[PDB]
C-alpha cells in the first residue's frame, strides 16, 4: 500500500492509500480512490496518456495492478521501473519533450500558432475544441481542450527523469563549501557526468522514472466558458507547475546528499 | 408511389419513385431512395425536424409508412395532411416561424449576434458547433452547424402553406384585366381573404400542407473547413432558396387559376 | 348546386336542384325546395333531430349554408364531413343507436313498454302525445308521436355510416369467384377490418358520413285518428325502409368494386 | 268590497275582500285576490266560461269591473243581474243545461261514451287531452281535461238560479204545519208557481242570478298521471258539490222565510 | 198599499192608500179611490195618455194591477220600473216632449198658431173643440181641450225623469262649500256625467221612472164657457206646475245627498 | 568492498576483500587477491567460461571492473544482474545446461562414451588432453581435462539460478506446519509458481543471478599422473559438490523465510 503512495508522490498527489487501506474501506472505495489519484499523477507527470483510460485496481494476489484502455500493463509490486517502460511506447515525444497525441482522440486540433483573440470565441462560443502545444511564459508550454462540461489547461515543461536527477546533482555539487571535494566532483563530471560524480543505486527509486512535467487545471459549469476566468486557470497551472516542479527539486536534493 | 413523389415536389426533390417502383428494384434500394429523398425534402421545408431522424419505409399492406426517431408517424395512403398534423407538435415554431430546435441536439448553441470574426475561427479551428438563428440577406434568416465531417448551411424565408396559398391567389387575382371580375373578387376579398375569393377544395392537395421555406447546402472534406468557401455556399443556399421558392409560387398559380 | 343532390340522395330523397337551378327559379322557390328536401332527408338518416327546426337557404357567397333552430351549423361548399361532425354534438345516441330525445320536445313521452290496447286509445281520442322507441318487427325499432293534425311513425334500424361501409366491403368480397384473391382480403380483414382489407380515400363520399337508418310516413287530417290506418302506416314504413336500406347497400358496393 | 263578498258566496268561495280591502293591501295583491276568487266561483257557477280567461280588477272610479278574455262585461256597482246578462250570451247550454264549449278550446275531445279503461291510459300516458260530458253517478254529469302539467275534473249537476229559488220555496211551504195556510200557498202555485205563491222583489238578490251547479278539483304533478288518484278526486268532487249544493238550498230558505 | 203611495206621490196626488186600506173600506170605495188618483197622476205625470181611459184595481193575488183602456199592463208588486217600460210603448213624444197624440182623440184639432182671439169663440160658443202644443210662458208649453161639460187646461214643461235627476245631482254638487270634493265630483261629471258623479242605485226608486211635467186644470158648468175665467185657468195651472215641478227638485235633492 | 564478497559468496569462495581492503595492501596485491577469487568462482558456478581469460581490478573510479580476455564486461556497483547478462551471451549450455565450450579450446576433446580404461592411459601416458560431458554418480555429471603441468576435475550438476529459488521455496512451504497457510501458499503455486507463492524484490540478491553448478578439483606435479589419485580427486569434487550445493539450498531459505 505505502509503495503506491511513494508512486504516487512523485506526482504531488497526496494518495493516502496506506490511510485508506488501514480505513477498514470496502473495495469498491478503495478502487476508486486509487483510479483518481492515477489520473490526477497521470496528468502531472507529462506522458501524455490522457487519450487512454487510465486506471488502477487491487488484485487479490495481494499486489495492485495498472490499467489503460482496458489491458493490464504492469503491477505494483513489480517495480517503479517496469510500469515506466510499458507506457513508454504508448506515448510519443517529440524533439521537445511534448505529447504530440491529441487529448480529445480523433479530430481537429487547432494549432498553436492560433492567436488569442480566435481562442476566445472557442472558449466562449464553442463545444469541442483541441489544441496543440504553444510556447509559453518563459520556456514553458501550454495547450488546452475541452471535453463536454469541462475544460482542460495542461501547461507543461518538459523534464525527463534522468535530466531531473542530472539537475539535482549539481545543485548538491555547487553547494559544496570545501574546494577541495568540489573540484574532484567536477573532475569526475567531465565523463561520468552529474549524476556519476555525486555517487562515485536509485534503481528501485520512483523518482528515477517518474517526474514532474505539466500540470492539469480544471473548469466546469459557466467558468468553463467564460474567456476571463480561462485567462486565470492558465496563471493558475503555471504557477502550480513552477511550485510543484520546484518541491520536486528540494526533495530530490535530499536523497542524493547522502 | 405517385403520391409520395408529388409529396416530395413540394420540396424541390425528384425522388422518381414511381420510375423507381416500375424499375424492378429491390425493397432495399427502394427503402433507401424513398429515405434519402424525404431527408432532403424535410431540410427544404422548414420544419425543423433536424434533430429528428427522418426515414421512410413501404409496407407489407400496400402503404409507404413515415419514420420519425423510430417510432411510426403517418402512412402515404392517408392523405398529406396527416403527416403535417403529426410532424406539427414535434415542431416548436417562434412567433418569425423559425425552429427553436437546434439541429446538433443536446449542447450549447452561439447565439445570431456573433460577429462574422468568430465565426470564421469556428469554421476553421472547431470541431462541433452549431448556431442560431440570424437576419439574413433581406428579409431572410439563417443559420449554420456542423456535425463531423459535414458543414451545413440552412438560408431560410419562414413562409407557412397557408400564407404561399393566398399569396398566389392574390397574383392572379391581380393579374386580370377584366376590371368588373377584378372588382368582385377584391369586394369578396375584404371578408373571406384572398383566397376564399378567387375560389367563391384543396384539402387533398399536397401544397396546402408542405411549402418551401428554406434551403440546405453542405460540404464535406476540407472544403467543409476553408472560411473563404463557407461564404461561398451561404449565396449558393439563398440563391437555391429564391429559384425554390419562386417556382413554388408559379405551380401554385397554375393551379388556382381554375 | 349538385352536391346538395349527392347530399341528399344518401336519404333517399330526389331533391331535383341541378335542375331547379337551372330551372330559372326565384330565390324564394329554390330556398323552399331545398329546404323540403334536407326535413325529409335528415327523417330518413336517423339523427333524431326532429326537434331542432331543419332549413337550408343558398348563400349570396356562391355556398349553401344548413340552418338548424336560428344558428347556422355548416357550409356546402365545406364538404359532407363537416355537416356531420356538427350536427353530431346535438345529437344524443344510446347503446342501441337510437335519439334518446323526444320528438315532440318538453312533455309527457310513453314508454316503449305500452302495449297496443292503450296505444289505440291515444290515437283516436288524444291530442298531442309522443312515444318512446319500443322493439319492432325483426331487429328493428319503431316510435310515433303526433304533433297539431299530423301522425308521425317512424321505424328505424340502427347502422352507422362506417357500420355501412363495411358491411358492403364484406359483400363484393364474398362475391370474389377468384378464392386466392378472395383468401388475401380474408388475410388482411383480420387487423385492419373488412373495409381496409378491399382497399389495401372515401373521406369526400358523402355516403361515408350520413347513411339511411330510418323511416319517416306521415298522416293528416281524419286518416291521423283512425287506428286501423295507423297499422297500415307502420308496415308502410317498415317497408319503405327495408327498401332504402336495401339500396344503399347496393349503390355502395358498386363504388368500393374499384 | 261587500259586494262582490255576497257575490263570490253563491259559488262556495270566501273572498274576504271587505277585510282584505280594510286591510291596507296594495293594488297588485287586491287585483289577484279578486280575480283568483272569480276564476274559483266561474268554476263552481256552471258557466262553462272556462275557455274564457276570468280577471277582476278595481277601477279608479270607486268600481270594480269584470273582465273575460281582454274586453270588459259590467262592472260590480251596476247590480248582480247585469254580469248574469253579459256572460249569458258567451255560454252555450245543451238541452241538459251542461256546457257545450270545450274547456281546452280548439282542438279534439274525447266523447263521453269512451269506457273507464280507455281514460287510465289518456290519464296515465297522454299529454293534453279533454272529454266531453258523461253521466255521472246518480241524475249527475262529469267531464274531464288537462292541461299543462295540472287536471281538472268538473262533476256538474246542472241547476239554473230560477230553478234553485222555486225548489226552496216548496221546501219551507211542504214545512208548514199549519194546514190551512199550506193549502192557501198550494191554491197559488197552480198559476204563479211555487216561487210566487209563497210571496203573495229578489232581481238585487245575488242569489237571483248566479247558483252552484259544477265543482273543479284540480291535481298537479305526479299525482295528475296517477290513475288511481284520479278516481279519487272525481268523489271529492262530487261530494263537494253535494255538499255544496246542499247548503246554497239551505241558505236560500233562510230568506225566503220571511 | 204604501208603494201606490209613493208611485203615486211623484206626481202631487196624495192618495192615503195606505190610509185607506187600513180604513176597513169596500173593495168599490178602493178601487174608486186608486182610480181616481192615478188619474189626477197620469195627468201630472205628462205621458200625454189622456186619449186612454186610465183605471187600477187590487187583485185577489195580494196585488195591484193597472189598466189602461182594457188591457192590464202591468202590477203594483213588479216594480216601478216595470210600469214605464209599458205606457212608453203607447206614448208618441216630439222632439220636445209633449204628446203628439189628441186628448180628444179622432176629430180635429186646431194648431198652437191660431190667435187668442178664436180661441175665446171656440170657448164662448164652440161644442167639443182641442188644441195643439203652443208655446207658452217662459220655456213652457200649453195646450186646452173641452170634452162635454168640461173644460180642461193642460200647461207642461217637458223634463224626463233621468234630466230631472241630473239635474237635482248638479244643484246638491254646487252647493258643496268644500272645494276640494266640489272639484273631484267636477272631475268624473265630465266623462260619467252629473249623477254617475256625486254617486261614485236608484233602479227600485219610483222617481227615477216617473216626473212631474204637466199640470191639469179643469173647470165645469157655465164657468167652462167664460172667457175671462179661462184666462185665469191657464195661470192657475202654470203656478201649479212651478209650485210641484219645484217641489220634486227639492225632494230629490234630500235622496242624493246621502 | 563488501558487494564482491556476497557476490563471492554464492560461489563458496570466501575472499575477505572487506578485510584485504581494510588492511592497507597495496594494489597489486588487492588486484591479485580479487582475481584468484573470481576465477575459482567462476569454476564453481558452472558458467562453462573457463576458455576465457577471467580477472578482476579495481577502478579509480571507486569502483571494481570485472575482465573477461581483456574487454570489460561490467563493474561492481553495477548490480550483480548486470554481470550475469555479459557473461551469458558468452555462454553456450546445452539442453541439460551444461557447457558446450570446449576448456582447453582449439583441439581435439575426446567424447563422453570413453570408458574408464581409455582414460587411464590418457591421464598416465598423455601431454593434453580434454574430455566432453559424461553422466556422473546419481544425477549428475563430469568432465576432465590437463593442461600443462595441472590437471583440472569438474563435476557439475547443472541448475540455474531461478531454479534455486524455486526449490528453496518449496522446502519452506512443505515445512509450514500451519496446514490452512500450507494450503494458502500452494493454491496460489499452481499459477505464479512455488517462488511467487511464498511472496505474495529479489533482483538485487546477489543469489538470484549466480548459483553453484559444478566442482574444480585440481591436481600438480607427479599427482596429475597417477591413475589412482585421479579416482580419488572425482569423489573429491563430487562431494565438495554435495556439501557445497547443499549449503546454498539452506542459506536460500534464511532469507526466503522473511
Amino acid at each position: 500500500y505505502a509503495a503506491f503512495d511513494t508512486l504516487m508522490s512523485t506526482a504531488g498527489v497526496d494518495s493516502q492509500i496506506a490511510a485508506l487501506a488501514a480505513s477498514e474501506a470496502d473495495a469498491g472505495t478503495l478502487d476508486a480512490a486509487l483510479t483518481q489519484s492515477l489520473q490526477e499523477a497521470q496528468g502531472r507527470w507529462g506522458l501524455g496518456l490522457h487519450h487512454l483510460r487510465h486506471e488502477a485496481r487491487l488484485t487479490d494476489d495481494g499486489d495492485i495492478e495498472i490499467l489503460t484502455d482496458g489491458r493490464p500493463s504492469a503491477r505494483v509490486s513489480e517495480g517503479f521501473g517496469a510500469l515506466a517502460q510499458a507506457y513508454a511506447p504508448m506515448q510519443a515525444l517529440d524533439e521537445r519533450g511534448l505529447s504530440q497525441w491529441a487529448a480529445l482522440g480523433e479530430g481537429y486540433r487547432a494549432p498553436g500558432d492560433l492567436p488569442l483573440a480566435q481562442l476566445k470565441v472557442l472558449i466562449e462560443h464553442a463545444r469541442d475544441f483541441e489544441t496543440d502545444w504553444s510556447a509559453g511564459r518563459g520556456e514553458t508550454f501550454q495547450r488546452v481542450w475541452r471535453k463536454g462540461d469541462t475544460l482542460f489547461v495542461e501547461v507543461a515543461r518538459p523534464a525527463s527523469a534522468e535530466a531531473a536527477l542530472s539537475k539535482a546533482a549539481w545543485k548538491v555539487i555547487a553547494s559544496i563549501k570545501d574546494r577541495a571535494f568540489q573540484r574532484e566532483l567536477m573532475r569526475r563530471s567531465e565523463k561520468d557526468g552529474m549524476l556519476g560524480a555525486l555517487l562515485g543505486n536509485l534503481a528501485q527509486l520512483p523518482e528515477a522514472h517518474f517526474t514532474v512535467q505539466a500540470f492539469v487545471q480544471t473548469l466546469s459549469g459557466a467558468a468553463a466558458r467564460n474567456a476571463e476566468e480561462y485567462r486565470a486557470a492558465l496563471k493558475t497551472a503555471a504557477a502550480a507547475l513552477e511550485e510543484y516542479q520546484g518541491v520536486t527539486t528540494r526533495q530530490l536534493s535530499e536523497v542524493l546528499r547522502h
